[PDB]
C-alpha cells in the first residue's frame, strides 16, 4: 500500500488524487490517501517516520527555508537544484523535477482597491500601510526566512492589522472588502474567477515555490514501476492549469477525486 500524504491544501488534495489514480491505472500497486498534514514540516516528519511514502506537493522554497535550514534562494533553477541534491544528500529521498507550476505567496487585492489607492507593486502599499487590514494564512506570520518578519526587513514597512485565517478564506474576504489586501497563493482559481490583482514583488523577497513531488529513493526501488509512474505528470500542469483545476474544487465544489479523474482523461493518463 503506497501511502500519499497530502497538505491541507485543495491544490495537494487534486494531486495526491491524481497520482493515486495513475498509480492504480498503470500497476498493481494499492494506494491510501493521508490528508490533513498541517505543513511541510509534518510533511517531513510523516516521511521520515514511514507514514507517508510520497508527498503530493511540496514547494522549492519552503523546504529551503525550513527543513532545509537555508537561506531563501531567489533563483528558481538554482533554488531547485539545492533542493534537489540536498534532499538526496541528507535523506536519499528524490524531490522530482516540478510538475510545471510554482505556486508562490502573492499580494492580492481588488482591481477597485488598486486604481483608488494607485497600487501595482507590494512598495505601493507602503504609504497608506497602517491605514490596511491584511489577511494571511495561519502560518505565514512566525516562519523564518520567507515570513513575516523577513517580509518587514526587506520591504520596511508593517501593515496596520494582520489578520491570520484558513487559506481558503483569505479569496472572500478581499472580495468583499472585509481585507483590505491578503496574501493570497497564487495558483488558486479564485484570483482569476473574482478579477482579483496580483501584485509584483518589486524587491523579490518571496524565493520561488516550484512544486514537486518528493518520494524515498527506498520506495522508489522497492517498485520500480512507481518511477515511470510520476514521470508521466512532471512538466504536465502548468499554472493555468493547475489554476482551472483549483477552482473546480474551490469554486465549481467537486470532489478533489472527480476533478483529478476527468483530468486524467483528457489527457488519456498519459497513456
Ligand atoms: C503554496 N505556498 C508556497 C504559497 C506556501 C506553502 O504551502
Amino acid at each position: 500500500t503506497i501511502k500519499i500524504g497530502a497538505q491541507s491544501m485543495t491544490e495537494s488534495e487534486i494531486v495526491a488524487n491524481m497520482i493515486a489514480q495513475l498509480i492504480e491505472h498503470d500497476t498493481d500497486l494499492n494506494t491510501a490517501l493521508v490528508k490533513n498534514l498541517g505543513s511541510n514540516y509534518v510533511q517531513h516528519q510523516a516521511m521520515l517516520g514511514g507514514d507517508i511514502d510520497i508527498s503530493a506537493t511540496r514547494y522549492s522554497g519552503t523546504d529551503l527555508t525550513s527543513t532545509l535550514g537555508k537561506e531563501a534562494e531567489k533563483d528558481p533553477k538554482k533554488a531547485l537544484n539545492i533542493v534537489q541534491n540536498e534532499f538526496q544528500k541528507r535523506f536519499s529521498y528524490k524531490w522530482f523535477d516540478s510538475y510545471g507550476f510554482d505556486n508562490t505567496y502573492a499580494f492580492t487585492v481588488t482591481k477597485k482597491f488598486a486604481e483608488k489607492e494607485h497600487i501595482n507593486t507590494v512598495s505601493d502599499l507602503k504609504k497608506n500601510a497602517s491605514q490596511y487590514k491584511l489577511g494571511v494564512d495561519n502560518a505565514w506570520l512566525k516562519r523564518k526566512g520567507d515570513g513575516y518578519k523577513g517580509f518587514v526587513s526587506t520591504y520596511g514597512f508593517e501593515f496596520g492589522t494582520t489578520y491570520p485565517m484558513q487559506i481558503g478564506l483569505v479569496y472572500d474576504a478581499v472580495k468583499n472588502g472585509k481585507m483590505d489586501a491578503v496574501l493570497a497563493y497564487s495558483t488558486d482559481g479564485r484570483i482569476k474567477a473574482y478579477d482579483l490583482k496580483i501584485l509584483k514583488d518589486d524587491k523579490r523577497f518571496f524565493p520561488p515555490y516550484d512544486c514537486s513531488p518528493v518520494i524515498p529513493e527506498k520506495v522508489l526501488k522497492e517498485h520500480p514501476e512507481l518511477e515511470g509512474v510520476i514521470n508521466k505528470l512532471i512538466g504536465q500542469i502548468d499554472t493555468e492549469t493547475m489554476q482551472e483545476l483549483n477552482y473546480e474544487v474551490d469554486g465549481k465544489l467537486k470532489e478533489p477525486s472527480v476533478v483529478a479523474k476527468e483530468f486524467l482523461e483528457k489527457h488519456h493518463y498519459f497513456d
